[PDB]
């Protein structure tokens, strides 16, 4: 079972001997800190941590004493502060007194404003508020998977845009295929939580679970697949039976869509000779509905499509779309799931664009590189101490370290305000106390062991479009 | 709930319509596919697999009418597999008719070589092997964190060896730092876990419980950590403070080793004016046995390395070890926890060396670039479809893209040998049933829902030792 006691970074248990004595606040608070890419952010991610992980009951005098055996023996030393967690057990039913304030999820945030702040609610437990440091800042991962396949989106937008006129089939360009590609079980629904921000479409089947339980959605489910083949489905034919099992699998989903793996022995044959050819009879006759997507998966991803589209181009009748692009008969598509990540995605459609051809006949799978190759680094999420009481006094702390000004944190009590010109802006010192800037756009979100406010996942989309969306 | 039925790809969920008709058997197996670096990979973390997902009682009827429902909607249409999940379910009581057989955990093994293999045991259950993949393939994580630790660890040990003429305290040369710089709270532990398989200091709590439940060790923790501050436990105590928290910090573990972070305004002062003057006299009083660790967390890393302990060796009585290498007092010791991947470690180590300061002097911290910030396609580790029978035939089957030799697959039923020369094998097409190159060196781990061979944690460190720990 979790125990939120070891949940926390080692050296966290050591903290509440090392604050300043007579302290009763300590006042933290999370960004995504600038750098002297990823100008703005999708704050999702921390309503799943807060119902999973911090609301209720979290301490029991079991979860209590397993720490303090547990730490004994990691430090060899008595050193845990199991009279702070009694009092929490004691007095309040084992309930967290902290108070989070957060923007809503689903905001589209620049960097370097305050997303979220914590603080302890009982003067006792000043300790507390960095102790789930560790836990909150895990919050890094729906945010910047939420936020990259968001830019992936705008790259999409753009240039569908440019050469259909339209953004008809933008929510369904970019799909997830990163589930084998991920740490864990965990990551795997989290990250493609995230990507479902964004798009309608999923292969990591475990994000719909988690959207389900933690956030909701009107419709049934959030995300959407179609049958399609694995290179073992190909091969287990045999080297020589390429064809029969092309065949069998458009024949067997003859009225979906389906996506067929075409490069287990030579992708360009099988484009050519065995869909362009001897298989040809069984495409054209699909119906708009269910195409035959082919999916290329090895070589350089920009080299191939354009040969895959030079290919199927001059053994199916292509149109000229109203914008001058090229466009394959609507029951063939492709789908370009090798080696994609928001740069070769930017290269793939500029390569396009430059051959006339239009991103309408192509959609993108991404694994790794939409789940898994992305850090805390990206956009710089960051939690940090801002405010203390000692003594009853209130004092503005930060750190600023010599050799590096861009680690340079805020100080005092932060506030979130939109600016006379609609933008955003991080009031600091308390300032917004002054009411210059309309009201705070932080809600409480957790306090004292209750979630407090929460949002659908139907209200994160909407909050996370895209300008030219909207537009 | 965790739901097998619901853990793979979507399209997975399609694939027993696709295989040839009358296919009784599908055999995969999993390697990290050859393509200078990472030569060699550590074989870790199957077994958590095996027991926490695949074993025992997997399939329910309310897992199967919950996966139902859910591919229903996932894709609009009636295409998941009822029957055959019925199946398992009434002829095995839900336990997973399949057989995995792998080189045992800890080993280490040079790249392009099986590690594990996976068929279906009845007939029936011929779509089973590929539905679990996905799930299975994960393990490349905590092979690669396993991997890429261990390659940090040959560097450290050559350059420690260098400088100082043994290894003390190599085990506790890289600390994992990265628990917050992780995906999840699973990915954590997984990760923790692969890497004390090298060393034993970590601050990522949540490996030490993942090792007991599923490995299990001799001792009674795998891993270990001293008190530290963090930016916080200085900075609250204002600005014109520093140097009361310091005092404070290292008076409350006056016993203990304690590490101090001394960059939250200038590092250069701190360690050269306030620790090398002020408090000078709080540190040469420290026991061997408790040093202070001074903790530098911005700028160059290696620059701000080499500063430091100019700065040190100026305030503090510096010796000259045996190899003729720099030598702090037992007392005082460095940590650089900023900016640390197997890259930079390498420029920090070598530096030290050209500036004639022994590694002895310094410890590491690792926090994303040890857990994070590493994909599947670092050692290429991969799942695939080698051999299947169809019609009581068995074929050798693979995949070998014209475009890209280095995903062609290897053929056939496959088995691990060792060469007259005493190295590793791999080899395919049943040759291994020659007898001509011994005994297959892997073992069946898991069988028809049961794990039938498992190793502790203390036998997977010793069989991924160094060479120069073995000499
Ligand atoms: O083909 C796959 N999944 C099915 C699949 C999803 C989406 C598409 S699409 O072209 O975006 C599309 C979306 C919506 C309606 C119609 C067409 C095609 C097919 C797969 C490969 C793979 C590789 N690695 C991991 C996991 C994977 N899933
Ligand atoms: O200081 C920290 N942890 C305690 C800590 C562990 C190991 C060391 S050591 O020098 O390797 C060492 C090991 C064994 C015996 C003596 C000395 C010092 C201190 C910390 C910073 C941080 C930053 N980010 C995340 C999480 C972190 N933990």
């Amino acid at each position: 079972e979790f125990n939120i006691l070891l949940a926390t970074d080692s050296y966290k248990v050591t903290h509440y001997k090392q604050y300043p004595p007579n302290t009763s606040k300590v006042y933290s608070y999370f960004e995504c800190r600038e750098k002297k890419k990823y100008e703005e952010t999708v704050f999702y991610g921390l309503q799943y941590i807060l119902n999973k992980y911090l609301k209720g009951k979290v301490v029991t005098k079991e979860k209590i004493q397993e720490a303090k055996d547990v730490y004994k023996e990691h430090f060899q030393d008595d050193v845990f502060n199991e009279k702070g967690w009694n009092y929490i057990l004691e007095k309040y039913d084992g309930h967290l007194p902290i108070e989070i304030k957060a923007v809503p999820e689903g905001f589209v945030i620049p960097r370097g404003n305050v997303l979220f702040t914590v603080e302890n609610t009982d003067p006792e437990c000043y300790w507390l508020t960095n102790w789930i440091e560790t836990i909150l800042v895990q919050s890094w991962y729906p945010i910047t998977v939420a936020t990259n396949s968001r830019e992936q989106k705008k790259i999409l937008a753009k240039y569908l845009l440019e050469t259909s006129g339209n953004l008809d089939g933008l929510e369904y360009k970019l799909h997830d295929f990163g589930y084998r590609g991920v740490s864990s079980q965990e990551t795997a629904g989290i990250g493609a939580s995230a990507h479902l921000v964004n798009f309608k479409g999923t292969d990591t089947v475990a994000g719909l679970a988690l959207i389900k339980k933690y956030y909701g959605t009107k419709d049934p489910v959030p995300g959407y697949s179609v049958p399609a083949a694995e290179h073992s489905t190909i091969t287990a034919w045999g080297k020589d039976h390429e064809k029969d099992a092309f065949e069998h699998i458009v024949t067997q989903f003859s009225s979906v869509p389906v996506s067929v793996v075409s490069d287990s022995y030579d992708i360009y044959n099988a484009c050519e000779k065995i869909w362009g050819e001897d298989l040809r009879h069984l495409i054209v006759s699909r119906s708009t509905q269910a195409p035959l997507i082919i999916r290329p998966d090895s070589g350089n991803p920009l080299d191939t499509v354009l040969k895959v589209l030079e290919i199927l181009g001059k053994k199916f009748p292509v149109t000229e779309n109203s914008k001058g692009y090229k466009l394959l008969p609507p029951y063939l598509r492709v789908i370009q799931g090798d080696g994609v990540d928001i740069n070769t995605l930017q290269e793939i459609v500029e390569g396009m664009k430059q051959k006339m051809w239009s991103i309408e006949n192509i959609a993108f799978g991404s694994g790794g590189g939409l789940l898994q190759k992305l850090t805390r680094d990206l956009l710089n999420c960051s939690f940090k101490c801002s405010y203390v009481v000692t003594n009853g006094l209130g004092i503005n702390v930060f750190k600023d370290p010599v050799a590096d000004p861009n680690k340079r944190s805020k100080k005092g009590r932060l506030s979130l305000h939109r600016t006379p010109a609609g933008n955003f802006v991080t009031l600091e010192e308390g300032k917004g106390d002054l009411e210059e800037y309309g009201q705070d756009l932080l809600h409480t979100v957790f306090k004292n062991g209750k979630v407090t406010k929460s949002y659908s996942f139907d209200e994160i989309r909407k909050n996370a479009q895209l300008n030219i969306e909207l537009e």
